[PDB]
């Protein structure tokens, strides 16, 4: 239910702090996806005046999966593992050979400190892929008609964040809720299961408050009692929290009037109530508490690991709603995998059998067993080829372009590397961790090292 | 006896590149330190006039362990994990409380980005651990006699690269052999092995022609055969490799005049024979191969990784003489282990009861298992001390000072991931590879996520 | 009156903004420099617990002038030239020597690109450099009660950046107006002048509303008529801008109701009124006119040039306090300059006929001139002497310590070289500016390159 | 004849190293370009199999000037001013409007900093300017066949490296020696002149002994009397140099037997004679002298000009050829600047009547001079289509596409500026220089700030 990283101790918590889109509030992935890339669609042809054509592309929620990283100037889309080794690339929506892909780039590795690649966990990263994709198709069919790869990539980026502060993607949703936020009886009880315990929640969104009341109201108010409000829930609720500067940088606070929207500059320590702005720094302080004593759970990394691991010092936690189809998938394949397994070890010490009776023609004799050893040649090949068969069974259980979000070939992906650093702990969903007692101790497994012995 | 980091078939491989010092020719790590540090501790009085008292300093080995990382501008010596995080601290020889750790960090974690670290495995950090320690404890007591932290560590690494170009390193051991190097007779019988199955063999080393000659004349020549020679064990011999630029630079080649020891540029691609400088680029070319059949094993990362595995392609394997006695430790404290574990498997369900006892006096009840619980809490701080005084027990197992080489806490330490990212191979001496069959196809275990299931 | 360094033409542009502090409002630099530089003396002791000594620290203006860098890695202060070279430096306050300086850069040249640096041109530099001066001071005298020069600087630009948002600055000042603030006339008539020709006049301070109405209504408010109100000087006064950031970055505006003070979040295009926060960008755009159609005038190029040039395109002037004593300086120094320049014709001319009755004993002859020469080696050493006393005399017409602010040796200071790339056009203070007709042409002059006639 | 930049005392300085090719022997720049050109450009249909078409591309010499910046990103060539501001740029051979200009790089400025751009001097600039131009409007016109903006650049770079190492260059004019190289007599006479007042010269190539023996015999000894050779000129000859690196780095020498050919690796202090390699250190060191009487003389900055500044520290002084025609055309366009002067100060005094009965109709009255200035508005209009004309005059003097080499619009180009910060001394050719006393003083002149009286 809830994957552990690093050791947190729940007793030593005394503020927990959730990111409310996407965490605290859950939303149909696939329905907020197909939206935001029909409006940054939209937008595209409206302001930027794309081609007409656009308007006309089809959205394909399984084009892309999580983790993906674009490099803006080759108009590419990869997929890293866990040290920037490129597993499988596409160039628009044609994939590229893994011939070509060196001859590309110039190695089987590429370098994220790169600016030219955009490596950022964001939740509008697959819409964004998928855009991009048949955004860059275009682009080759007519390349004086649109503008470069780098230029379409920062106009996407710049329609996306636009459509977000623009107020078009809100409304929207603020009209169809039913359709757009999956609502969770578990969550608000929790919560309060928490708070029962001493925890004091608050949150902190990119989102106006206005928009935000009108949320919580619809997705929290419903599940509690007579006499009950949610915003006894939160013991604060910074809106605006302009996510990830909030952590390290340095950004005022603005005290927020629940009533009239209206704001004053904040003048000494913050106390319960609503806020817009502020930084992790000050409110660390005011609450008098150690950075470690808090807790911030998020559904994105959004933004570069080691500034914000190193710079702030909260325990951070990650939701990752993708784990939930991750896992049904893996335990979907396991009677294959099965077949595999035992398909390997076969051909392991059939293989065997090979090197030995090959270790003699060369290393005892000069020529014997010439065609004793052909028979496993052939042999081999045919416990190989049930192997490829086999394999093509195992992917047809998962994403068929892109494979996995946590694995990259067969070792962690570049997703699953940022998981880990950046969480301490990590789940489906934020009522898998409400579930458990608001005093447990979680512990990591020991890693294990190659040389290390059970 | 060889651990896999990333599969390399052995079968794939024509060419095996060999480091010639600490990997193709062993030395007594414990007097080779000791040597470079008393050399580098007198050239530090003789060129640099630093204080007559470190003549006096003692040297010893224990005082650091491979894998520490220096920041040249607090004179700070520190023990990271695999994302960079201080496991302890030193200030010279004085360790840094956990408290002042963070005052002076500003943070657990680090940025070796920033260059004022000194983060690169070499051959000599030990001993440049050992005096650096030592020479700014000199520093502190009279601040005015001494240069700054980041100057006295700019002048020891100067010392220890003069040395080795000096001729002062080399002579002290081409005169005492017998002290310095230890001969394995297995070293020759396995090149011959893997030659024997058309590897072809080459090394290359930042060490001249001439002390080369002398240095595989002692540790090679006596264990061959009447009528063989060791030369005819090499394919190639490049020497003042100068690594490691030698990967991902242009450097040109010299050929060199195995007799009287001249060289003439070079003109055309490279032959069997005997060469000074180069660039892995020009030789992998030359030899009509593809990077991923060549095969370089070195004792050291000695360089940045990123740079060193994308600019060059050849696979790389490493040699870790540490892991013989980190291994060993390990196997030692295997009953102690056992013992903790348990004692951690009664402290946990132990701990379950009192969460247990406790999720009801505040859940179901409001007060009755008062003292109930509290019975638990004192007989969970017994079952703890315990543990406290196993794992003292355990470190006594391990380097006093700095525990083991690959752990950091209970995580792999910064020297782990360094091998990990490096090697796809690694083992603890050369032998332990050329042991196994030159068509052994080695596979590295499933490294298995937090969410995945046996 | 006016200097130019690019060309700008009044009359294409509709909008000037003005820096409230030190630009539009003079201030008393020496009351003003002392006044921080106490507080943040202070505030050390207060919060950071330095030594007790401090609190008697002596301040002298003249210890310090404009334009310095200091690097907090060696608790230096230092006087660069245009490219970095250093003319002079400090350690603390002990003057090192050229030998000395050379030893500690590795070179004559520094390079501002290495973050250890502080060259942002600021408003407390003077303030800044003296304190520091004599803080690494006190370091010396028992390193262990004190931090490092690096931490020092830290902790000093921390307390002089709290006290600026503290409150504390503010208070002293604004109950002391008739002490800190010097108030003209001639500002107001020049508004006026400006406003007359269909110029906007904006003005944007890093200061809150409420202080900042005081201290306009305070410099503005009696130098105008019956029925005025300097509210009407100004279509817009963005407050608490966050400069630099205000001008590349994307930080969101804040509506300000004048009244009450009161802020609520920008929805659509701004109007004529008060404002807190915000970016250039949308301040641009919401005007609808092009950057270059903007005047920004400030202080201070506080911020790095290459980011503040490239990323805005307002056009930029710079107002320079300090132009005041240099100009005033150089003319009283103009006899003195002129006694130098005769005696140095004369070396020349003598030195000539020296080259001459040179290349004949060696380049016709060879032995004749021998004594006929000697006579000019001590007339030249003679006309030498008096040259540097001359140039002593000269010395003493600037500050004693750093002498010029716009000179570094005889070529253009790293702070001149700041202003040039900077600022288009710059001035003594902003009448200077105002005094010209609001549809001036501004011109530059032609540089003219050494192998230029005229 | 020579221009001075920085102080630079002749007597102080007791070697003199020379670059071998562009500086001691002087080429026919418009045939070696030509010649490197066709060589690169068909080196690309042979080893890059580049469209067919480009064998048939003509060179047209003046299609580019020196300074140029290239970036790589998007196949454009820009003349940049001392700021790094874009005076004019071309898109391949198409140039861009400001218009687009400004919508490209989002600025008028750009940042050297980013290694997308190309912003070495480098002694094929022209050749490879001219090539990639047409080079990308090959590229436009059938994307699909050739690589991309940056993989063409860096590939011209590579075949412009590899032809110079190849041999293919030296070869071609080893054997058209009368056709590529400019004998100077004079050039003899004044190295001769200097040696005779106590000077040592050294060079220093990255052309190989064997090619530079042939290159000095053909270009020197002709102009030596009996029983001279041209070996006794120099102090010392350091052949494949590898220049920048040679300078900074730390690169070993290598002893050439000036025989055979052949070389020793060098131990202990380098004497007269000729090496290989090297580095300015130990050869600054081994020569016991300070860098500040080390004076080199090259014809290209090669290299970034703070790292060879800072880490190096030896006196340096630019030759630069262009300067030839720039001054000629200067001198000829003399009468017109003239004439544009005097167009100018009539602009100048009939627009300073304009703004005085402009300052009127709304300064002192409301309405009377209505026609009276706009008869000056017509015959300020008149003036002004003069000088337009004047100015296209004036331009026919200079290259039509690029105009001056040290001018980028009215302010020093981006050359101008790295010829100054690089050099303290500048001429057209060596010998300007040998003409001087080797005894000379050489000064700059007073720069002289805008805010400065004569």
């Amino acid at each position: 239910k809830v994957f552990v990283n690093r050791i947190i101790n729940m007793r030593k918590i005394k503020l927990i702090g959730l990111d409310m889109d996407h965490t605290l509030i859950r939303y149909n992935s696939k329905n907020f996806e197909s939206l935001v890339y029909d409006l940054v669609k939209e937008r595209l042809a409206e302001s930027f005046h794309y081609p007409e054509e656009i308007k006309k592309f089809k959205f394909n929620f399984d084009d892309a999966i999580r983790g993906l990283v674009i490099d803006s100037k080759n108009g590419n889309i990869l997929k890293l593992s866990r040290y920037g080794a490129i597993r499988l690339s596409y160039h628009g929506t044609k994939q590229i050979s893994f011939s070509d892909q060196k001859k590309i780039y110039r190695s089987i590795y590429v370098d994220l400190g790169d600016p030219n690649y955009m490596a950022i966990d964001t939740s509008f990263s697959i819409a964004f892929c998928i855009l991009y994709g048949q955004l860059v198709d275009l682009k080759d069919t007519n390349p004086d008609k649109m503008p470069s790869y780098q230029a379409i990539a920062q106009d996407v980026q710049y329609c996306v964040d636009k459509v977000h502060s623009d107020g078009t993607l809100k409304n929207i949703i603020i009209k169809n809720l039913k359709k757009y936020v999956i609502r969770e009886k578990e969550v608000v009880e929790g919560l309060k299961h928490f708070i029962r315990y001493g925890k004091k929640i608050f949150i902190l969104t990119n989102s106006e408050y206005s928009y935000s009341k009108l949320l919580l109201d619809y997705a929290l108010s419903p599940f509690l009692d007579k006499g009950e409000h949610w915003q006894g829930l939160f013991e604060f609720v910074i809106t605006l929290a302009n996510k990830p500067r909030f952590f390290y940088d340095n950004l005022r606070f603005l005290s927020v009037n629940p009533e009239n929207g209206t704001m004053t500059n904040v003048h000494g320590p913050i106390v319960p109530g609503v806020y817009q702005g502020g930084n992790a720094k000050k409110f660390t302080e005011d609450l008098g508490v150690g950075g470690d004593e808090i807790l911030y759970i998020g559904d994105h990394i959004y933004g570069d690991i080691l500034r914000l691991k190193k710079d702030c010092n909260w325990r951070t936690a990650l939701v990752v709603e993708e784990l939930g189809e991750e896992i049904a998938s893996q335990i979907r394949a396991l009677p294959i995998e099965k077949k595999i397994g035992e398909a390997m070890a076969i051909k392991k010490e059939l293989e065997q059998k090979y090197v030995d009776l090959c270790t003699r023609s060369i290393d005892e004799s000069s020529q014997q067993y010439d065609q004793e050893i052909h028979d496993l040649q052939l042999q081999i090949s045919t416990v190989d080829l049930q192997i490829s068969r086999l394999l093509q069974e195992q992917n047809s259980f998962y994403n068929p372009k892109w494979e996995r979000v946590f694995r990259a070939g067969a070792e962690e992906s570049y997703f699953a590397y940022q998981v880990d650093r950046f969480a301490c702990i990590y789940m489906e969903k934020l009522s898998d961790l409400l579930e458990h007692s608001p005093m447990t101790y979680f512990r990591a497994n020991r890693r294990l090292l190659a040389h290390d012995i059970d």
